[PDB]
């Protein structure tokens, strides 16, 4: 179990070294890199704080080297190694080339309605309208750093995964670190699912405890950055296409 950077390592030693960060960008909400023509993001808070020093020396590197940033205990710092990892995965040629399946021009949620009728379902990050799709079909918990009204903190994971059928996890789960033990505790799920913009389309993932991974495909490389920019006032998902892979 406490071999707890394997996960982290798996999808790391998966980047080839002629990758590179050709650009990044740390906005409020999301770090963004290029590596060619494959983009990738990784989520940040608006309470963490920026860092413009380390943005500038990126530039240039391995992405793989980059992508060790995604160990820091520092959020900011790890959001930009998550992007690193995603401009490897989420490459368009490059997740083609590991089976994933989309379109040159979907939800997990609204995919597993039927699937999840009555059973124990956990869902760990914040995701719009989430209560309105799957609590009336289902026995549905919603954990969170900060939870809103009808939802659980966090430390509630070990009381709550262990007897759900069906987990799903937010992508920021790696960046800070929490996901090796949120796996651990929905091991005997039928499925676990990780979601989110910052999922690395990455087939090994299903050999590191996870069956489904429900991300996002940039198709417009250059709209990606000015909505991460703020220079458009726009979600992410204007600039691309929701994709899921199973295992
Ligand atoms: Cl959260």
């Amino acid at each position: 179990f406490q071999g707890m950077w394997e996960i982290y390592d798996a999808m790391i030693n998966g980047i080839p070294e002629d990758f590179l960060v050709d650009e990044l960008v740390c906005g409020t909400t999301h770090s963004v890199i290029r590596s060619g023509n494959g983009v990738g993001l990784g989520p940040n808070r608006p309470f963490e704080t920026r860092m413009p020093m380390l943005t500038q020396n990126l530039l240039g590197l391995p992405l793989r080297v980059a992508a060790g940033c995604v160990k820091s205990w520092n959020y900011v710092e790890a959001s930009i190694g998550l992007a690193a990892i995603n401009a490897y995965y989420n490459n368009p040629q490059v997740a083609r080339e590991h089976g994933v399946i989309f379109s040159d021009a979907n939800d997990p949620f609204i995919m597993s309605q039927n699937e999840v009728k009555g059973k124990k379902v956990g869902v760990v990050g914040h995701f719009p309208h989430l209560e309105s799709l799957l609590e009336p079909i289902c026995d549905l918990s919603i954990l969170e750093w900060s939870p809103e009204e009808g939802d659980y903190p966090l430390p509630a994971s070990e009381f709550i995964l262990p007897e759900c059928d069906y987990v799903y996890i937010t992508c920021a789960s790696v960046v800070d670190k929490t996901l090796p033990r949120l796996l651990e505790l929905s091991r005997n799920a039928r499925r676990i699912t990780l979601v989110g913009p910052g999922t690395p389309l990455a087939p090994v993932l299903f050999e590191h405890g996870l069956q489904e991974l429900s991300g996002f495909m940039v198709k417009d490389n250059a709209r990606a950055f000015r909505i991460v920019a703020g220079a458009e006032k726009v979600k992410i998902y204007s600039a691309g296409q929701k994709v899921t892979i199973k295992k």
